[PDB]
């Protein structure tokens, strides 16, 4: 199903680099459970309006399903299905004891009041209560949903479950007053930083200090990456961009300042003491590290040939296309694939659940240290195969993921071969 | 959703004969909950194969959802959704304390072995367990499912629930050894029979004795109806048919002998002493009562005109089209609309559930007599509105049904208007 | 406790007339379980407002506790405890398999909107969920609450319990679209009629036909009673009254017609087909039967002496004081005590519960017939002790009640003597 | 409520120093849930005796409620409500993922036998089962209850819950044979020591080594503190006292040796290696640190003026009155308020719960180390506000606490402002 069609495809590819039965394959192509519900919401005007919602649990062989809830007017089931499958792979690559899940509500949130948003949130839990549990299915935030929304959902869950289960553990991305974890805001960037650090290593880099990075996108990820790489790495952020434009400066930019600028003007554009550039231009800079952190399909057939970075850190999802991959590989450019690169969020989300279920909370330092250990390992799991089978890192990432899900399905007896 | 699509119509149509808000209409148009699952079955060859199943709960305002499970290679979600909405109207018309539901497995049952069928039935329960209960959603047999399939499904349900709930009550259509109800096989015919009986009364008939009825279709229902009308009501069964054609005999036929002949021969066709006719002719005889109990859309624009019967007892589902409805209504023919006419089966399924949850089983006499009361009442409920609003019986049947559901929704506060 | 104190008093009295241990007495003087909660309600102005609620479970020796929920600005816990203990005696006098319970919310419902009422009702359930169930504690309507309120409470219960238990059975007094019982409105009046019928029999009356009755109060109870006593028994309803006043007519009033008058004008007062009297006068009429069906303490030391009726049917709660009881008793007036006389309501609530849990609904005639049997039985159980001990009926009623609770406690081992 | 009134008072105070809505305030002034039950106990003489019990759950915004059970002849519900609200502030000041709760039984334990105590303890659990759980409300020992009592309560819980939830986690203060935590006995003293250590740091002291301390009270708390401050910090314990009197020695007492004296004689009074003083005098000694670890209200308007210590570590609950607080504060005396100072006990109870739910037990050193971290943190969280606002530490402690509860409520949507 277009988007859903795409996954099965990715699935088909990996298969060419590994051994897996057709039995296993057919099973993986279909999500194990899908629930689709009608949520009636009492609008502020005193009438009720109904919304359509879904929760998709793709696979739970390796453990409870994990994955966000999107609130969006063009949401469809296919998309939610495609995204749940992706979570299956991401959780496996990071070696977490989780499967993949995803949910969504077909709604335009900008039209709802907070009261109405709260009602919608609670209504979603009331509708799906039966298929979720701290040991079954753990949602999280995504497009258009946030900690506030997670909090309302948790509260409704606590009300129905009657405090007979560790309710804080039903969902992640929570505010800290009620079980949230430290490290959540910087999670992705922080996680990507460790992979960049290992890439440099394998690459033979002396250090990162002084190296250069260009970052496309100036959101949380963008901003945080910029900040970490700079203050923690010693790198030089010579360029950043936003939907408006990029900006250049070889002496390197200051994350925070660029940040305020953006605040005041609405674009990174014009920042003082720097040259304005296009996004296109940004991608082609001659840098040690290119970190595309905004939207997909920025690296294609077209410009692939002009990329000049040594390392492409995919922070955003789907930045590099498939043909571009081939070119890049052939060029000797090392890519840190999306689902591996930006996995720091799901990982910290996993640490949140551990803290909620054990009732013991961690420090930002413990969070970072454990995240470092997880990302490093994952990095190598992939690198190693890639090298071992002489294949593209992304292909190698699917192989590691699929093989772990497959082995769990075999040990359980879900498939016989 | 073609089919589903169909249903919306019916809703919109009845809406014109009664007052109901958009709030409620909109709600009624969407099913409350849908579950789609992948059921892996270990085949006899030792490999696993996956199948797609669904369970739809359209509306439960009036009580737990009720409806069969179809096993069929051309099954779609659209259809299952469409059949679930229908069960909502049907339970409401009968005034049962239930809502509507329906399930389906996309499968070609002719290719599975018995062991494989057993595994599939158990797998369906293992997959939808969380959304079923004796007070939540009660399946039953349908296309290609039967008592056997029901029994394996109950057993598995009992195994998962640990006998902590009245398990026999999870599903109906069961074998008598484990809680089935007497009267199950004759139910549809028996029910229809009471409706024909009240219809004669409203039409002024004196008695049914010696009146004539032609029955199109000679399966369970056609056969039992033949048998009942004649033996119990003293009517003359002048013609019956099967897919290979009809037989005519103005002196009245013997249901049993016809049955015997069919078994032995394959068709009612060539029954001794009778005259062979086409189905098409059967529909046009001049009888007091015509009961289409085979397939749909047998009476249309084309022949509605030729219909000579005073009463049309819609035993099969959808034998009469909308254009045909108009005409026959014009002609002053009295129609007993499918979902009212053949509701004896759901009705007895309700009685089976009652016996299971109370643990007290009834005699066939008790069964038959409570069925009469129910059928008789549902009949006049529909008939009175019909007259009183001077509308078609079918229209009145939707009116009675939608009004009940709507009222329950309002009482609960699911719609505010 | 004042109100609560009065209960001990009552309990200490029956003890004179029966042998019961101190162990028991003391257990009986205290409710087994009290839950007091704070219910936050989101008001229409979007601010949150907190209300105080309670549910008192006095004694459940004989079965699940049963009792209404009152919404009133001056509710107090003492009152609710006192009324829970009363339900204990009432269910026992009727021989129902229940104990007594009661709830209340301190609120002035007159200032809330519907939306706000709905939210307070769902909130109470969300607050006391853990201590209620169809086999544990079943509420019902009372001061300021009604079927609509019950409906919202059932709905919330259903949503929290996930349809895994027979939810319609959680609370009684529901609307008929969702599990309500036929017979609910006339229940009280209807139950009292059977008691009046037996009291006349034991009095040696010939028939009721032609006898006379005066009814104080013209609500549901007063009106239905008037209606029933006349139309069903052939009594002459010579006077009825309301808070504005009474009306009289020796030939008999026509209940419906007086109802309509009251409806337009607001009082039965000035009805054209009668002469006006006062409430005080009404109590002193010379009728065969006097039925105070309005408020308490209308027959005291002051006028007790003027009572001329042969039978005083206590429809209302506490219309005769203890001092008056003595007087009437010496005068040979037969009193049908409140908790016995007006028990048809709880009894029909018991029937609603049965229909809900068994899933099988009764006709008005079934309701009536079973009601009759229950009431008649309870009447003689009481009457026999009074006679045999030569005691006031009220005293005999407590004796019958307490002993039954006492014995169930001994059998359970709750008390050892 | 007097006791309860005093809470509102306290809450109304912190409000001066912080911005908080009325909506919140009002919610906070009432406990969310109260359960009062009657517990029947089979006495040794074989008669049944009924006792009154309660469990109050003040607020669970931040997590499961936490708090002890008191057995005392003069318990009242007002007191238990008041103490539940206090636990709410205490768990919050410590940043624990809990809310506050408390229970009590009106009994004089001194008249019961062990068999009888056992039965009352199991009875309370059988009575409040529905409202407790390892993730819902976790009790602990208090006035007149202890580990043995806790053990019997856990056992009964385990029997009712069927071992389906982590039962050891239902209650804390357990014996070590069944899930108790190391560090429990010294907890209070130990926690206070870390606070004393930081208060000296913020005071600019050099070391504690050689400083002096006077301890009022020579129970567990007094003794362990004395023991710890001397042996672990090198302070000189110059005076200790008990209800019979105090003893003094400028060179420092030896805690153990004084303990033994007390043990044989019954009072620290007359210890040979010191001179006798009074409690009043003890409070007025000129020491670096004064620790009232006995009873309340020993520092009032009367002598507040005579206090010579630089640090007053409130070990006991409420030893200094509000009027005295003002005086000491102007004098520049640093007070470590009770609920902060003596929180090591609840904190170690929090650790016991963690070990029980995770099934992994810690060493005394792990206990100590985590305790330290918790206490230190809480100290500065408090200290910083006081400093910054120039407010009494006690006021700063309520500010820190209330705000945390308040924020968790806003996030849940419990209050909207």
């Amino acid at each position: 199903a277009d988007p859903y069609e795409i996954v099965i495809k990715q699935l088909e590819r990996a298969a060419q680099y590994m051994e897996i039965s057709e039995e296993a394959l057919e099973f993986l192509k279909r999500p194990q459970r899908i629930v689709e519900v009608t949520i009636p919401v009492e609008m502020d005007d005193g009438s009720v309006k109904v919304f359509t919602g879904f929760r998709v649990q793709h696979n739970w062989a390796r453990g409870p399903t994990k994955g966000g809830i999107r609130w969006h007017p063009e949401e469809t089931l296919s998309t939610v299905k495609a995204l749940a499958a992706w979570m299956t792979w991401k959780t496996a690559v990071m070696d977490l004891p989780y499967g993949g899940g995803k949910g969504g509500i077909i709604v335009d949130p900008k039209k709802l009041s907070d009261r109405e948003k709260e009602r919608l949130a609670r209504g979603y839990i009331r509708a799906i209560y039966d298929v979720i549990s701290p040991y079954e299915d753990i949602p999280a935030p995504d497009v258009y949903t946030n900690p506030q929304i997670m909090a309302w959902m948790m509260d409704e869950y606590e009300t129905i479950s009657r405090r007979k289960t560790p309710a804080f553990g039903i969902i992640t991305g929570k505010p800290l007053s009620i079980g949230g974890s430290l490290g959540r805001i910087e999670a992705t960037a922080r996680g990507a930083s460790y992979t960049i650090r290992e890439a440099a290593k394998v690459l033979g880099w002396d250090t990162l200090k002084g190296k250069t990075i260009a970052i496309q996108g100036y959101g949380n990820a963008g901003y945080y990456l910029a900040k970490i790489m700079s203050e923690d790495f010693g790198m030089k952020v010579v360029a950043v961009s936003d939907s408006k434009g990029g900006i250049y400066n070889p002496d390197g930019l200051n994350a925070d300042e660029v940040l305020k600028w953006k605040n005041e003007h609405g674009s990174v554009k014009d920042f003082p003491g720097a040259t304005n550039i296009t996004n296109e231009e940004l991608l082609e800079l001659e840098v040690d590290v290119l970190a595309p952190a905004a939207i997909e399909e920025v690296i294609t057939k077209k410009n692939a040939d002009n990329i000049k970075a040594k390392i492409v850190a995919e922070v955003a999802n789907g930045p590099v296309t498939p043909e571009a991959d081939e070119i890049l590989f052939e060029k000797g450019i090392l890519q840190i694939p999306d689902f591996l690169c930006n996995a720091g969020g799901v990982t910290v989300s996993y640490f949140e659940w551990v803290q909620n279920i054990t009732g013991y909370y961690w420090t930002i330092e413990e969070v970072r240290e454990r995240l470092d250990k997880k990302m490093t390992k994952a990095f190598y799991d992939v690198y190693n195969i890639a090298k071992e089978k002489n294949i593209h890192m992304r292909d190698a990432a699917y192989v590691v993921a699929v093989q772990r899900v497959y082995q769990a399905m075999l040990d359980r007896g879900w498939v016989k071969h």
